[PDB]
């Protein structure tokens, strides 16, 4: 019933992995084309009966921050172009154009009086202003979770509906640096039914052209029927701007942009600049331009063509709006009553134009390729590769994934009731929701924007994290309180969030100790959450007053746990060493947390005057030389001391994990009787090329390979506990930790770069799996896609974005490893894997953005790393272009995005409190996740409304029996439901009413959205 993504590899016309192993990537000069070629057209192929029908599409490409702010831009240009718009579009019925970025559109309609709203509205209801894709961003492709695209997505489209009653379904994404084939799989499930993109390697776009297959359906690699498929228009030229969309050659081209003229500050650096039309050259003018779009034409199979008219923050000036409409129109005038031209002009929107390629379709004309794979990397001329941009500001790229989760919380934890306005549950939701959604767009997660505008998206992800917080504590003091013992003030912190890994150590002092003592303060009650569906074991770890501290569950029920020092590592920079100190008056206690599946569990820290019989205390072991002693307080084990050496540990049944004498992992053996396996931690860096093009915040330009930090003799403190053990080693820019907790290992990058200008500091794994020029990354979080390393391409060009995770395998084994942030990696040789952890860079890297990146600050990033032995697994075929995880590594990565969420009580006494909630909620399949639960209505509404997103992954069987899950129907998770719907993914569009108001799960691969309706 379920397509198979495993064992049927899908036929398309163009796969890209394909298509790159065929291809050759010579950057030759093909002319005014210089990417291309000079284009021949037939002048007989158009006549009276056969017309080429032009669509000029009015656009302005507007950034949610790039060199400015958001609201700078809005204050100085966007609101200007939006208000000239209105009045420019209500003047000039014939007239278009189209708008993509809703946030800017949200914060003018909002400044807007009545009358105003009336006219825009009359505006968009009659055609002339169109919204495409209708995303509160134009998100970035690469780096983005695609749960966010999702969200970004649905905050523009709900409000579209809302506001406007409009729901795109037509995307397009001009500027974003390479495209995911997540865009297709999202807005194929949101209503969409045609897409465009840009920013594709010029090298694709020159193959792609000779073959007219820049017009695609483009379904995932995985679809062998064909049914996530969506028609995608890929542009053929360098830019989005006017002199590279009317034709080939942009001397010509720009001659058609009437705001360089003289008057605006611009001008054409082709060194001809655009002339006013008029009746003494129209003919000449026409005829220029028409052949250009002839030229056009020839890439494409329909006789409809695609003309975009604008640039960056177009459209702004009143006379630029009359320039530039007033030529075109006399143009389109002599044009189109010229006969001896057989073309047809006339401004248009998106839809208009995919509606009429459609009609061409329908009507025989031509039949579209299908096309697999993804757009990365691009480059846009010569070796420029843009991958610099999936590692730049790393600091942001982690807290986007951090904000992700606690968006995610928030939402489901307040989803379970319905909220008095008074609460301000909704205001503080879609702050956050719109903080991070403003975050995706291409200049914010990508890292690429100026300094001052990456402090304000940090400043706002910072707000929003409060927001979540709010909601979130708010919600726990709720779910866990006898309801009529329950007396909520909705300003009041009963709880507060504990956070072991954001900021993280040695990155901010944010975590609050819990303190306890005979003589005021015997017991803290502490609360773990689960944003997953299904029941979760996490070891969970808390700062506290003494070391003397038991935990129970609340039926008073020993928990086993075990203490630890607050270790914290210096650049101590009178002996020149970084080293660890350990803390004389707070502990970290440690101890497995078990959650019901999207639920709550509560725990209480007792403290004793002795060692209490259920908590054990972790060794610790500083091998170095030239020790000096290590004082912990009243931490009842003493700090051994070694010289440096060669190390293994091993806790629980779990793998023996052997170390250098540098703290860095050198083997894995994964049970007593399995061999140790090679699996080598290794820090180098990259450099920068002192003449030739420069590294900058886009893109990656290295002179030559990586070399290897040189590391003297480093640091290392060890820590050997019953529940927890790790090394820990401070290298330069890097205090590196291997955590074990009885299965595949954390790694912990403190990674503080300094003042190292120039300089990308990366993690290698250097192994003896033999995978040749093969390794697996994964698409926004999504799906894993196979990669060839290719020696025809050079180093930066085999960069790709991990945005979760990452593998490496041969016959026998598998070496994953998945991130909590995104960034850039490889595999460059045979059996390696590496990812960028950080760059700095002192030059511009000539892309708009004019500074380097120079303001890095220490990131505390997060990984697993699971070895496995994959023998026994069922994967696909040599020739499919996916991979997938296994049941342990997609656990791994949700250990990281989704990790149980911890709260603090935060005074003396909770009064009603109660040991659980969601203990009755079923624990559905592994492969299953509860997305997104989203309450849709306010209080007031008597049919309440819930969505929920259900994503299946597909996990590789590797021969462990599949247990009895329960099945996990959404629409029966809150009372009194009255119906059950399937929608888009959005929310916004019903489309199947489900029998008995039982939600169906989905297959693997697939995301389906449900809507339940509630009588309240
Ligand atoms: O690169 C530019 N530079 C530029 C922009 C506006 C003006 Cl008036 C003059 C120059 O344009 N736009 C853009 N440039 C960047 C890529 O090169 C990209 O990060 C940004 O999002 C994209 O919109
Ligand atoms: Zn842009």
């Amino acid at each position: 019933q379920c397509q198979d993504v495993v064992q049927d590899v899908p036929n398309v016309d163009v796969q890209m992995l394909e298509l790159y192993d065929r291809m050759s990537f010579k950057d030759i000069d093909g002319g005014v084309w210089k990417q291309g070629w000079n284009i021949k057209y037939d002048p007989l192929k158009y006549n009276a009966h056969h017309k080429l029908k032009v669509f000029v599409v009015p656009h302005s490409h507007n950034d949610p921050g790039w060199i400015q702010t958001f609201e700078e831009y809005y204050q100085h240009d966007t609101k200007h172009i939006l208000s000239n718009a209105l009045r420019h579009l209500h003047d000039n019925p014939e007239m278009k154009f189209i708008w993509a970025e809703i946030s800017y559109f949200a914060r003018f309609y909002h400044d807007l009086g009545e009358n105003k709203k009336l006219q825009m509205k009359s505006i968009v209801k009659n055609g002339q202003l169109e919204f495409v894709t209708g995303g509160w961003v134009m998100p970035d492709e690469a780096n983005s979770h695609w749960r966010n695209v999702l969200l970004q997505l649905t905050e523009g489209q709900t409000w579209l509906k809302q506001f406007m009653n409009v729901t795109p379904t037509a995307s397009w994404a001009i500027d974003p640096f390479g495209h995911s084939p997540t865009m297709p799989y999202i807005l194929q499930k949101s209503g969409f039914k045609n897409m465009l993109i840009q920013r594709t390697h010029y090298s694709v776009k020159k193959e792609l052209a000779q073959q007219r297959q820049l017009e695609f359906l483009w379904r995932q690699i995985w679809d062998n029927k064909g049914d996530t498929a969506l028609f995608t228009h890929m542009m053929p030229f360098y830019s989005y701007d006017i002199p590279h969309t009317c034709g080939p050659d942009p001397k010509v081209c720009c001659q058609f942009d009437f705001k360089r003229m003289g008057s605006f500050g611009l001008s054409c650096p082709w060194k001809v600049p655009p002339r006013t039309i008029s009746d003494q050259n129209v003919a000449a003018r026409s005829d220029l331009l028409v052949d250009q779009w002839k030229k056009k034409a020839e890439l494409y199979r329909t006789n409809v063509l695609l003309i975009p008219l604008g640039d960056d923050f177009r459209f702004k000036q009143n006379t630029e709006w009359d320039v530039q409409r007033v030529n075109y129109e006399r143009l389109f005038e002599h044009i189109n009553s010229q006969a001896h031209f057989n073309v047809q002009a006339q401004f248009g929107t998106l839809q208009e134009y995919f509606d009429a390629v459609h009609q061409a379709e329908r009507a025989g004309q031509a039949e579209f390729p299908t096309l697999s794979g993804d757009f990365f990397t691009y480059a846009d001329r010569s070796d420029n590769y843009w991958s610099g941009y999936y590692t730049s500001r790393p600091y942001h790229k982690r807290m986007d994934r951090v904000l992700m989760h606690y968006v995610r919380a928030a939402e489901m934890l307040s989803a379970w009731h319905s909220w008095d306005g008074m609460a301000r549950i909704e205001e503080r939701l879609e702050q956050a929701r719109r903080e991070l959604s403003l975050f995706q767009h291409h200049d914010g997660i990508t890292g690429t924007a100026k300094t001052h505008v990456v402090v304000d998206y940090e400043q706002r992800m910072q707000e929003a994290l409060k927001a979540c917080q709010m909601v979130m504590q708010q919600s726990v003091y709720r779910l866990l309180t006898k309801p009529s013992i329950y007396s909520p003030d909705f300003s009041f912190s009963y709880f507060t969030l504990d956070d072991s890994r954001w900021p993280g150590s040695g990155v901010e002092d944010s975590r609050t100790t819990i303190i306890l003592g005979e003589d005021i303060l015997p017991s803290k009650h502490v609360v773990m959450h689960n944003t997953l569906p299904h029941w979760r074991e996490q070891l969970v770890d808390f700062y506290v007053s003494s070391p003397f501290v038991s935990v129970t569950d609340l039926a008073n029920n020993p928990v086993e746990a075990q203490v630890s020092p607050v270790w914290s590592w210096h650049h101590d920079t009178l002996t020149k060493t970084i080293h660890p100190q350990g803390s004389t008056t707070k502990y970290r206690i440690i101890f497995k947390a078990r959650v019901p599946p999207m639920g709550l569990a509560t725990y209480v820290l007792t403290i004793s005057d002795s060692k209490p019989e259920h908590t054990s205390y972790a060794s610790n072991l500083l091998l170095r030389k030239n020790p000096t002693s290590l004082p912990l307080g009243q931490y009842p084990e003493d700090v051994k001391f070694g010289d440096p050496r060669e190390i293994s540990l091993r806790v629980g049944n779990g793998p023996t994990l052997a170390f250098s004498e540098q703290g860095l992992l050198k083997s894995i053996q994964l049970t007593q009787d399995s061999p140790h396996v090679p699996v080598h931690f290794k820090f180098l860096k990259y450099g920068v090329r002192s003449h030739g093009d420069r590294s900058g915040a886009y893109l990656f330009l290295p002179n030559g390979p990586a070399s290897p930090v040189e590391l003297g003799q480093p640091v290392v403190l060890v820590t050997k506990g019953k529940l927890e053990s790790s090394v820990s080693v401070g290298l330069p820019s890097v205090v590196h930790q291997t955590i074990m907790r009885g299965g595949a290992p954390e790694i912990r990058n403190l990674v503080d770069i300094g003042s190292l200008d120039n300089t990308e500091i990366v993690m290698r794994l250097e192994t003896h799996i033999d995978s040749g020029d093969i390794f697996y990354t994964d698409l926004n979080g999504l799906q894993f896609i196979k990669r060839r390393r290719l020696d025809k391409l050079p180093l930066q060009a085999n960069y790709y974005p991990i945005p979760s995770g990452m593998f490496i395998e041969d016959a026998n084994t598998r070496l994953t490893l998945l991130t909590g942030q995104p960034l850039g990696g490889s595999s460059l040789a045979s059996g390696e894997l590496e990812i960028m952890q950080d760059r700095r860079l002192a030059s511009d890297d000539e892309r708009g953005l004019g500074q380097g990146v120079l303001d890095n600050k220490p990131v505390l990033h997060i990984y697993r790393l699971v070895l496995e032995k994959v023998n026994n697994c069922v994967r696909p075929s040599k020739l499919h272009p996916a991979g997938y995880l296994t049941s342990a590594a997609h656990k791994a990565s949700q250990s990281l995005l989704d990790p149980l969420d911890k709260f603090i009580f935060a005074e003396n006494e909770w009064i009603g409190a109660q040991g659980q909630f969601g203990g009755d909620h079923p624990s559905a399949r592994e492969d299953l996740d509860v997305s997104v639960m989203r309450r849709l209505t306010k209080s007031s509404a008597k049919t309440q409304r819930v969505g929920y997103v259900l994503h299946r992954t597909n996990l590789m069987q590797c021969g462990t029996p599949e247990e009895h899950t329960q099945k996990l129907d959404v629409c029966h998770l809150l009372p009194n439901v009255a119906r059950c719907e399937r929608t888009t993914l959005t929310f916004l569009q019903n489309l199947e009413h489900l029998d008995g108001m039982v939600a169906p799960e989905v297959c693997p691969m697939e995301t389906a959205a449900y809507v339940s309706s509630h009588s309240s």
